[PDB]
């Protein structure tokens, strides 16, 4: 599944076990022990009553960790990897449905702008949400291969379901204007935002 660092390589079962049950390593570090006890023929519940991690604790460590191998091969800034090291867990979790190049964008932004799993969530969902909008209103100012733009749109999206005027379509195209890098993308907000009644 992942791939089991070196210091560990040479444990049976009980020494993956042990160390799961003191995180005796970073978080990616001790995630494919779990991978690797699964196929010894251990079981997540039974993990998570001999070290405590949560049989979705385990998963969300394991696939997280998968998403960071796949930013490491990928041609990446190297600081970028080094961001996740504590709690990126969560975060890389949420990003697992985009392509490699788009964890790659996805991750930079997350950290960029510092967006907590939740947020995650929404620009994930996002991003994978853009190419399915192609008959929406302003779906052509907005880039689909930056991140921001993407969440920017589903809250422009998001905003058009609201009545005109009021707080909650306020409320949303600032959200849209908040997480948008392209130039078109902030246009169009600005003009709907700020339209000359004000």
């Amino acid at each position: 599944s992942s791939p089991i660092p070196t210091q560990f390589r040479s444990l049976d079962s009980a020494g993956k076990i042990e160390i799961l049950a003191g995180r005796m390593a970073l978080w990616f570090e001790y995630a494919p022990l779990i991978s690797s006890l699964y196929t010894d023929g251990f079981t997540p519940p039974t993990i998570e009553e001999l070290t405590g991690i949560s049989s979705i604790e385990q998963n969300r460590l394991i696939v997280g960790a998968q998403v960071r191998d796949s930013i490491l091969q990928s041609i990446h800034e190297p600081e970028l990897i080094s961001a996740f090291d504590t709690g990126g867990a969560e975060l890389l979790y949420e990003i697992r449905l985009l392509s490699t190049t788009q964890r790659v964008a996805a991750a930079t932004f997350i950290i960029d702008r510092n967006i907590d799993s939740k947020g995650a969530q929404d620009l994930a969902r996002a991003i994978k949400d853009y190419p399915n909008r192609r008959g929406d209103v302003g779906w052509l100012d907005f880039d689909y291969n930056l991140p921001g733009d993407c969440l920017s749109f589903l809250y422009y999206r998001q905003s058009r379901e609201n009545k005109n005027p009021s707080d909650q379509r306020t409320s949303m195209l600032l959200q849209a204007l908040g997480v948008a890098e392209s130039e078109k993308a902030k246009n169009r907000l600005n003009t709907e935002l700020y339209g000359d009644k004000e």
